[PDB]
C-alpha cells in the first residue's frame, strides 16, 4: 500500500519513548505524542468509539516509511482530523532526512490540494515541503511563524499565580461556553466548534465570568500539547491583569494535575502573549511554522 505505514498503539508509545530519550521532556514532538496518548488512554475508558465523528478532532493517526524503521531516525507523519487534514511530521536523519521526504513525496494519504494544514513544522523543512506543494498543485499558501514558549515542570509547580478582582469569578468552562470562545476567533476556519466542544470535556480549561451578570469575559484551555492555548479575553475586559492570570493559573492546575513541561504556542507577532508568558517564566526556545495550504479552487 501506500509508503506510509500506520502504527499499532504499541508502536506509538515506543515512538513517545524515543523521542523522550532522545530529545528530552522539553521537546514538542515529545508533548504531541504524550498528549495524544494521554487522550487515547482518556477516550478509551470513556468508552467512546474511534472515528467517532464529534470526538476525532481528540484523535491522531500516526505512519511510517513502510519499508523502514521508525526507531533508527524517530520517522513519523501523524494525519488529525477536523475542518480539514492537519499533517505533523519530524525525523533527524543527519542529511536531508531522505526516509521523511521520501515519506512526504510518495505518499497520497495527504491532501495538498484539499486545504492540508501542516502543523509545527521545522524551519529546515518549511522552503522544502512547500515547493512540494506547489509540485502537486497548490497555487497559494498561507505560513506564519510560531514560537514555541516552554515553562519547566518544577517552575509550573511553584508558580506563583495573580489575585483575582471582586468583580469576577473563576470556573472551568462548560460545554454551553464553547460557542463564545468560538465566536472571538478572526480566522476560525483550523479549529471547530465541536472540537473545541472536546475539549472542554476532556482537557482543562479556565473562565473568567463577571460576578454579575455571569457573562463569560476571558477563557484559556490546555492544549493538543497538553500545554496553553486559545488565550482571550474580550475588549470590555482588558488592562484588567485577567490574562496573565488566565495563564498562571492554567500552568500551575496543569502541573499540579500532572507531570509535563508547559508550553505554548503563539503567533511570532504576538508581543503581548510572549510578554505576559515571558513574566510568568516561559521561555521561547524553539520556532516553527503553521503552513496553511489553500484549497485548489
Amino acid at each position: 500500500g501506500d509508503i506510509l505505514r500506520p502504527l499499532s498503539d504499541s508502536e506509538v508509545d515506543e515512538l513517545l519513548d524515543l523521542y523522550k530519550v532522545k530529545f528530552g521532556i522539553r521537546n514538542f514532538h515529545y508533548l504531541l505524542l504524550y498528549n495524544q496518548r494521554k487522550w487515547d488512554r482518556q477516550l478509551s475508558e470513556a468508552q467512546i468509539p474511534r472515528n467517532d465523528l464529534n470526538h476525532i478532532s481528540l484523535r491522531k493517526q500516526f505512519y511510517t516509511h513502510r519499508r523502514g524503521n521508525f526507531r533508527t531516525w524517530g520517522t513519523y507523519v501523524s494525519l488529525h482530523r477536523d475542518i480539514v487534514q492537519s499533517v505533523s511530521f519530524f525525523s533527524w536523519q543527519p542529511d536531508g532526512a531522505a526516509e521523511l521526504w521520501e515519506c512526504l513525496e510518495q505518499t497520497q494519504l495527504i491532501e495538498w490540494t484539499q486545504g492540508a494544514l501542516l502543523t509545527n513544522v521545522d524551519l529546515g523543512f518549511c522552503n522544502r515541503v512547500k515547493e512540494l506543494a506547489v509540485s502537486r498543485g497548490v497555487t497559494a499558501i498561507q505560513p506564519r511563524q510560531c514560537f514555541g514558549m516552554v515553562l519547566s515542570h518544577e517552575d509550573a509547580f511553584c508558580a506563583k499565580v495573580p489575585d483575582l478582582p471582586s468583580e469576577f469569578e473563576i470556573r472551568r468552562l462548560r460545554a454551553e461556553d464553547a460557542a463564545m470562545v468560538h465566536d472571538s476567533w478572526p480566522n476560525k476556519g483550523e479549529g471547530s466548534l465541536t472540537y473545541l466542544q472536546a475539549l472542554v470535556r476532556f482537557n482543562k480549561s479556565l473562565g473568567i465570568c463577571r460576578s454579575d451578570t455571569g457573562e463569560l469575559i476571558a477563557w484559556i484551555f490546555q492544549n493538543d500539547f497538553s500545554g496553553l492555548g486559545m488565550l482571550q479575553v474580550l475588549p470590555k475586559a482588558e488592562r484588567r491583569g485577567l490574562g496573565g492570570l488566565l495563564a498562571a493559573a492554567m500552568s500551575r492546575e496543569i502541573a499540579r494535575g500532572e507531570e509535563i513541561t508547559l508550553t505554548a504556542w503563539i503567533v511570532a507577532t504576538n508581543w503581548r502573549s510572549e510578554a505576559l508568558l515571558k513574566r510568568i517564566g516561559y521561555q521561547k526556545d524553539l520556532v516553527n511554522e503553521w503552513i496553511k495550504l489553500v484549497p485548489n479552487s
